[PDB]
This record gives C-alpha cells, structure tokens and sequence, in this order.
C-alpha cells in the first residue's frame, strides 16, 4: 500500500511561490577528540537542539534548483565561506563547512500519481511530508517543530542514501520540511524526485513549491 499523505487547500490569492528558509549556526568543537561537533547526532537535535547556537539568516520564495554537491573543499576542520544556489534568494556567503538549515512550505504535484523522492546527504538530511507528518496546513510557523517520524533519514557515511514513495493529488499542497546539517568539510544536499510514470530523476522543483498564508483554519 503506497503511502497517501494528507494535503492542504487554499484559494489562489493566498498562495505565493517558493519555500521559507532559516539558517542556524553550527560551530566546530575547535578551530585551529575530533574537531567536529557530534551534537547533530543527538535525537533531540532536529527537534530543538538545532536552534541552540542561534540563527544567522533566512530567506523566502525559495524555488527551483535547490540541491548542491560541494566536494571541492581542500581543508577539513576549518570554516569555509561559500554561496548557496541562487534558488535560495540569499546573497551572503555562509560557513558551508558547518551550518544547519531548515526549509519549509508546500509541495504541489503537477499531476495525480505516485512520486518517488531520492535524497543524498552529507552530513544529515531529514524529510518530513504531509499535514500529519511535517506541519499543520496554514500554520507552518507555529507547528514547524511538531513533525512526526521521518519519511526519510539520511546520514553520512552509513545511511547517506534514501528513497521514498508517496501517492499525491493535483489539487493539494503538501506540507514539506527539509532539515540539513553539515558538521564539517564537504556538503551535499541532494533532494530529487521522479514524477508519475517518469524514469529520469529531476532536481528542479520549479513549479512544485509554494507557500500558503498562515491563517490557521486548515485554510
Ligand atoms: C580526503 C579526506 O579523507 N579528508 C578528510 C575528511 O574526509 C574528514 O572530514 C569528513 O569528510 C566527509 C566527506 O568524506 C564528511 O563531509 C564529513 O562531514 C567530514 O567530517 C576530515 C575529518 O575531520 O578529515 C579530512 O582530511
Ligand atoms: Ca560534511
Ligand atoms: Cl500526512
């Protein structure tokens, strides 16, 4: 039985394009008995530990080509400044070597059918999906950390590749929450999907990602 998660409904004027992003500090234990912080492994971390170093940035309308694979860095145990893809509407360089990111909003299928998602993580990616898994319809800011058991849990090195299948409907916006951490050095945040009856994967979310107003009525 393919999973069939709950979605949301909204009048078009209450809909805007793209996801919300918040960026959080994630320090090294030390910079110039390993150097990187193992905190990200604690089970309380994705629920509330991820905020305890404070945040440093946010953006909105995050759309299109949101994945990356940064494997060019030469040095470990050291903060390295680099830019996010332009999909993030976030101009400043970040400590790509060590940071945490949460992306939330809604995935809207273009056709009713079965979707397969594929994620590849360095270091850590969590995938929550559905009004009863990610967050409440039209109440994203209040319920953002009330997510359920993960639909996918990818951690480098040993659990770094994951996939999942969900059956989805044209007329519904599905709450979606993507948690990413880099503890150190190289950074990979790859979230792709296969639409229904489609053999080739895509990493372009353009036309699929939306935000609804936080009215709180289930819309
Ligand atoms: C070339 C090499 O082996 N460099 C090592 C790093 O692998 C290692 O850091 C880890 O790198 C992996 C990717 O392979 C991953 O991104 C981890 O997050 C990261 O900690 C590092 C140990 O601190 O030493 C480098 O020299
Ligand atoms: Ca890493
Ligand atoms: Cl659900």
């Amino acid at each position: 039985h393919y999973p069939r998660p709950e979605g949301c409904s909204s009048p078009p004027n209450a809909v805007s394009v793209g996801l919300h992003m918040d960026l959080y500090n994630y320090p090294y234990l030390y910079v110039k008995g390993q150097c990187w912080n193992p905190e990200y492994q604690d089970p309380n971390f994705p629920r509330y530990g991820y905020k305890k170093y404070g945040s440093f940035g946010s953006s909105d309308h995050v759309n299109g080509k949101i994945s990356w694979d940064h494997n060019e860095f030469k040095e470990g145990c050291k903060p390295i400044m680099a830019r996010l893809p332009t999909a993030y509407n976030y101009p400043a360089k970040i400590t790509f070597s060590n940071f945490t990111m949460v992306l939330s909003g809604y995935f809207k299928p273009k056709s009713t059918g079965l979707y397969k998602f594929e994620i590849h993580a360095d270091d850590f990616i969590l995938f929550n999906f559905g009004s009863k898994n990610a967050f409440e319809c039209c109440n994203r800011e209040e319920s953002i950390d009330n997510f359920g058991p993960y639909v996918a849990y990818a951690m480098w090195p040993n659990e770094a590749d994951q996939e999942l299948e969900v059956y989805l409907f044209e007329d519904s916006y599905y709450p979606i929450r993507l948690f990413y951490n880099n503890r150190d050095y190289h950074s990979k945040f790859m979230v792709g999907f296969y639409p229904p009856n489609t053999e080739e994967i895509t990493y372009d979310f353009d036309g699929y990602l939306y935000m609804l107003d936080d009215t709180g009525n289930e819309c």
